């Protein structure tokens, strides 16, 4: 009997590391999946994403903490919206 998304308490519009690396090079999948669709191209970004030694992904963290910080900083004055019943509006 409510509607509620990612908007209020705590705001998520920037994007994450995962999605910059994947998103970025999802095409690269796209081009190379012929004979797939996308879950079996998924599957081999989450094994290397995570694989990642955190040595590469301090650059994506930091890509993403750089703008979420600045973002959620004023953005986040929003949240003053106290009453929010189950935010999660994703069917």
């Amino acid at each position: 009997m409510k509607k509620l998304k990612k908007h209020p308490d705590f705001p998520k519009k920037p994007l994450t590391p995962y999605f910059r690396f994947f998103m970025e090079k999802r095409a690269k999948y796209a081009k190379l999946h012929p004979e797939m669709s996308n879950l079996d191209l998924t599957k081999i970004l989450s094994k290397k994403y995570k694989e990642l030694p955190e040595k590469k992904k301090m650059k994506y963290i930091q890509d993403f903490q750089r703008e979420k910080q600045e973002f959620e900083r004023n953005l986040a004055r929003f949240r003053e919206d106290h009453p929010d019943l189950i935010q999660n509006a994703k069917k």
